[PDB]
């Protein structure tokens, strides 16, 4: 019954991941039967579409057009129903990621330096991910989680709440200084591309669209929880939340005609971004060159590093989303789930199409969107694969569904991913125990660590939490970004060698503990 | 011990007012020692200075200066000392209203047809005014007011709450209405007595600055009632909350170099608004034609309507605010406050100037502020004289402080009103009742007008006031605007002898109840 226990046996945990899942089949599809689960679509389509938007944007630009959206749409999409159907944990939502990203900028660099064929070196790559996953899930190696405590988990799901806040804010900030308040501005401003000059109005309706989309959907959870209305209307109306914030917001800019805003934009059609550099199907012995025979056993090193990247955030996204204290009977599996993403990522390569991963903010997003709350505590989990699946099927058709997408502004989707954030420090317990250090000790909570454990002691353990943190924000801030993933693995010996020489084990036991 | 009750002898009220308060002297100065109370004083100073500043305006306009800003500050800097000093219920803020600029505007306009001094017209109604209230005091007529129930007291209380929300939501409309979006604007236009034409920026700045200036002042109220920081900070910075909002926004303003927004503007000096019109003393017998005797005896029409006008508010603020649901012991008078507002309205007209009268949103802002908020109930309230003079004071000197004034954008002020404007909604019954017909029956309190009547009947009660309340404001919305108090006071009929035929006694008793 525990997930994350060696059998002995090859490929023992994903037989035992399969025959655990699989009988709950028909499950999966007949309690997608619920509104709720059509409000989650509407949400999570939203979250997925537009870093899609956004990252292959900026593969286009950093890549020369080798990769980008229309690549990323497809890979996002095709990858996405894969792994609604075949997957042991369907809430999970798989997409690029900043890490992979920064990693595809890298090696775009060492190649033309180098002097090697950017898209044919990913192919060796993903060659040696498809090695390097059979032999890990051969021998069981996802067992390894079980050592990722949740002191481990709550640093790493903590910061990236963090980050996703930053970087949204990044954005708003942006427009500003694309778009100054000036007292006089050019009025023959080409808008062919995009606005050349700045314009007026459009920073601060920006904000505004930003400011009212976030408000909404902060009041309209506030009005499910509360007491008004028949509850079945209540409910309704609480489901469809975001949708709804979405909707007003959206008209609001509708009716402003002559001020501009940035519209969500989609390729023309479903063709590779750089026709003549490459086609849908990549060559491994090379393009145009001869691919050199150092570079395809040297390979195995960049192998490694997007290994790392993919399993880690993947790993960590399904030990937080799998928790006991949410409630899901269904049950998660590791080493499916990880043969699945890392092997698609492998052969995707070959069409010169990204690798993804499994990205912990969209999927805890998911999650919270299925889960149903009784009197508040979690009642249950809507468990299923179709909203999984019906994302995935609307990011690959957005192409299609252009008209719709155009009236769409990127600042209404803002206020959403402010929310997201927000709403993704919940469960979190290092989140909580930060919010005391301000509260006075009279009126603190009567969970375990609060009784069982001195006040200050409590705060000199969130203090040390703090500064890894600390720690890790500027290793991110520094060139070397990809160490990343390797520091916080260097927060498990912390946890488990250096803290018991400071705390005494009834309090270490108390602070991190499994199940709270 | 009963106020409102006849004793026989002339003027028995009046001497049984003073008799009163006035030993509570010494504690209505020592009181004021409290950072609340300074605290009081920074947030009713600017509640008090944009009225006059505003309505000072439309007198200029609809009078040809023969009233305008600097005669209001001087009115309301003089009575407001006056009335801080000699009055029975100090915190009282008399000051300019909506209906005595609707009265200014109709009898200019009866000057100016029938070719009348408009400016010595006023010194005869002013002399009407002071024989009626010596009058009204002297035979007790205060005594009337037991007469206005709870019923009449929350129609009123609650449309003077939404009148005042639509008036501030109709101030930044204009501003749009103004500087309208749109896609190109003229830069070569004129600041000189105000922007000529529209401007960039101006209009969504102005909400930014309105919408940030309202969420700070309700965060720092939530903020207040919290368990967060040592409670003695807490209360401080729950105290300033709306000195703080101000501040910040301002200073946010102020920073925003390029773009305009509107500031406070005073008068350059203490000097009358039309120097060749008039001089300081208005002569009774006329300025440059003799006035005629039919409009000395005439004016004793105009002065009846001015004082039911003057009465009306005043007296019936008067009981809002001295309610024993409000921890209020020093004791209201009724008969010493209705002589000096409308005995000192007398003497202003003499010297040009406008009379005045107790004013619900601010009087009922003063009082809120000055309450201290126990575990939420009421333990007591800060009743004392100082913050009432300090206000009126501030008013007057106003014109010398000028530099800090013309840094302050009224967007941040529409704010603050918009604050007020909500926050007056609070004790009245009305709102409680109209925010039932929304909740379920079984989500709804234990106070006795829930528990002793049917639900419906309850809801039948409510939607009778609601039905007043839009009677009221279409009367508000037609010409005949100087109607409303008659018809307010048609609402004390209504309760006496109609609702009984409807409504048993049991249910009129628990619904419409003194002391609750
Ligand atoms: C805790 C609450 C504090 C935060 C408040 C909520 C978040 C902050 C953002 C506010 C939401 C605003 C969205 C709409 C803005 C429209 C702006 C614009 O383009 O103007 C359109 C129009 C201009 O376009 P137009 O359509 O009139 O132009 C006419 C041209 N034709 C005819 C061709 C179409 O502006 C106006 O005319 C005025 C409309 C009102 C605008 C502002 C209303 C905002 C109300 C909210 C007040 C906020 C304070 C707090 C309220 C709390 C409630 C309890
Ligand atoms: C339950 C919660 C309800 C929340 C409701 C929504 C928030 C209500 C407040 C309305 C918006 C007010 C914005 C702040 C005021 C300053 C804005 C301004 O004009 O500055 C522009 C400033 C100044 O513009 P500038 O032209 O001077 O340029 C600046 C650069 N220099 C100095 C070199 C010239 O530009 C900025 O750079 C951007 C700052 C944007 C404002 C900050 C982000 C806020 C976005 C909304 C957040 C939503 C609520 C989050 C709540 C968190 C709690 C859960
Ligand atoms: C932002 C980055 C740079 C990290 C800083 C985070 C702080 C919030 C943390 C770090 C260390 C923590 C402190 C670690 C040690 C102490 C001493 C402790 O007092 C005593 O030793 C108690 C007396 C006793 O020994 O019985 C009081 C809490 C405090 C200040 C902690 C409060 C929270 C602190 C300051
Ligand atoms: C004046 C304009 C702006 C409309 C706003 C007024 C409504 C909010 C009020 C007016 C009369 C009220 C109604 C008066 C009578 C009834 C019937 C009552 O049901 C019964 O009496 C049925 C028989 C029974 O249950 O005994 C339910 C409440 C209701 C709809 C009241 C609900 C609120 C109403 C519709
Ligand atoms: C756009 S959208 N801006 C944006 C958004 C994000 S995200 O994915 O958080 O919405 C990112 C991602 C940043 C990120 C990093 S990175 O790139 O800053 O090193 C690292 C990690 N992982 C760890 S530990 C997570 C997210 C960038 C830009
Ligand atoms: C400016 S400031 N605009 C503004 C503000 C107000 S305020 O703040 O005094 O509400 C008013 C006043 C309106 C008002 C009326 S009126 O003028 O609309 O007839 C009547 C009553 N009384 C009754 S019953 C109270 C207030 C106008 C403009
Ligand atoms: C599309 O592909 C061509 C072919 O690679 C790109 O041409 C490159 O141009 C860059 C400069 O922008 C040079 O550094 C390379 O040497 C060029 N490559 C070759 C072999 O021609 C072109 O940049 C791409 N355009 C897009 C859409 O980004
Ligand atoms: C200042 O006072 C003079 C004197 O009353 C005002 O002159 C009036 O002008 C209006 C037209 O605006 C005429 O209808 C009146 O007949 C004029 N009155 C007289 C007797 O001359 C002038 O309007 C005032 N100006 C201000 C500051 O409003
Ligand atoms: C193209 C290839 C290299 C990539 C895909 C991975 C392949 C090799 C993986 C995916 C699923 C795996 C199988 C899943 C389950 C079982 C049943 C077990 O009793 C014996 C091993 C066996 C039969 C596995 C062998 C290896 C396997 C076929
Ligand atoms: C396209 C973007 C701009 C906005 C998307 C919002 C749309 C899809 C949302 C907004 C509110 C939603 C509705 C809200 C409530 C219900 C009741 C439910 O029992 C059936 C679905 C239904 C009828 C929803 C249908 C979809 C809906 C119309
Ligand atoms: C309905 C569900 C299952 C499918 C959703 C995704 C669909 C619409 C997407 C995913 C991948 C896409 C394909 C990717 C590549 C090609 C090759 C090109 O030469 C023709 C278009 C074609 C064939 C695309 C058409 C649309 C496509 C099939
Ligand atoms: C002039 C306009 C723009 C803003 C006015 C705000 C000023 C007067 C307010 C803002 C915050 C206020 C301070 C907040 C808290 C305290 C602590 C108290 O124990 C003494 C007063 C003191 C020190 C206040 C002094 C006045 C203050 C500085
Ligand atoms: C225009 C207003 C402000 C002033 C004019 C009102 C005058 C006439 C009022 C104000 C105060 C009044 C006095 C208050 C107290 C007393 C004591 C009593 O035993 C006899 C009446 C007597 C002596 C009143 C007579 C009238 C009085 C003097
Ligand atoms: C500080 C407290 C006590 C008073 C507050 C209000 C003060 C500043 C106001 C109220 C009445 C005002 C006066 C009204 C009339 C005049 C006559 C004029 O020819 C010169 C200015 C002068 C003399 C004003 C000066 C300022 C003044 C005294």
């Amino acid at each position: 019954d525990d997930p994350l226990q060696q059998t002995g046996q090859l490929f023992g945990g994903l037989v035992r991941d399969i025959r655990r899942r699989y009988p709950y089949y028909l499950s999966d599809i007949t309690d997608a039967f619920s509104p709720q689960v059509l409000a989650a679509v509407i949400f999570i389509y939203f979250a997925a579409l537009s870093p899609a938007i956004t990252f292959g944007g900026l593969l286009g630009e950093k890549t020369r057009n080798q990769m980008g959206v229309s690549e990323l749409l497809i890979s996002t999409a095709v990858q996405g129903i894969l792994f609604a159907l075949l997957g042991a944990q369907p809430l999970l939502v798989v997409g690029f990621s900043g890490p992979l990203l920064v990693f595809e900028e890298a090696f775009f660099s060492f190649c033309e330096t180098n002097g090697l064929e950017y898209i044919v070196g990913r192919v060796w790559i993903g060659f040696w991910l498809i090695l390097l996953v059979v032999l890990v899930v051969a021998f069981e190696g996802s067992f390894l989680v079980r050592f990722i405590s949740r002191y481990t988990q709550e640093i790493f799901s903590f910061l990236i709440s963090l980050i996703f806040i930053y970087e949204t804010f990044s954005k708003l900030i942006k427009i500003f200084q694309d778009h100054p308040l000036q007292k006089t501005y050019n009025y023959n401003v080409l808008m062919v591309p995009k606005p050349q000059g700045p314009l007026p109005n459009t920073a601060l309706l920006s904000l505004v669209l930003m400011a009212g989309t976030f408000f909404f959907a902060m009041m309209l959870r506030k009005f499910k929880n509360s007491s008004y209305f028949p509850g079945k209307l209540r409910r309704v109306i609480g489901d469809f939340g975001v949708p709804i914030s979405i909707l007003i917001m959206v008209l609001v800019d509708f009716f402003i005609q002559d001020t501009y805003t940035q519209k969500l934009s989609v390729p023309d059609g479903f063709k590779v971004s750089n026709s003549s550099a490459r086609g849908w199907v990549i060559h491994p012995l090379g393009l145009r060159s001869e691919f050199p025979i150092w570079m395809m056993f040297a390979s195995a090193l960049p192998a490694l590093l997007v290994f790392i990247l993919i399993f880690l955030e993947s790993q960590i996204t399904t030990l937080i989303v799998s928790k006991p204290e949410r409630k899901m009977v269904k049950g998660s599996g590791f080493h499916l789930d990880l043969l699945l993403v890392v092997g698609m990522g492998g052969v995707a390569a070959l069409f010169g199409m990204p690798w993804l991963s499994a990205t912990t903010v969209r999927s805890v997003t998911h999650a919270n969107a299925l889960t149903v709350m009784g009197k508040a505590q979690i009642q249950e989990v809507k468990e299923q694969r179709i909203s999984g699946l019906l994302v995935a099927v609307l990011v690959g058709l957005s192409i299609l569904m252009e008209p719709i997408l155009s009236r769409i502004p990127l600042a209404v989707l803002f206020g959403i991913f402010l929310y997201m954030g927000v709403t993704s420090l919940s469960g979190i317990q290092l989140f909580d125990r930060i919010l005391l250090l301000f509260k006075p000790p009279k009126y603190h909570p009567d969970v375990p660590y609060v009784k069982r454990v001195k006040t200050w002691r409590m705060h000199l353990f969130t203090g040390i939490q703090i500064i890894c943190l600390a720690v890790l924000w500027v290793v991110k801030s520094t060139p070397a970004s990809l160490a990343l993933p390797f520091v916080l693995i260097l927060t498990v010996p912390l946890r488990r060698v250096l803290l018991p020489l400071i705390f005494r084990n009834v309090e270490l036991q108390c602070l991190d503990a499994d199940d709270a």
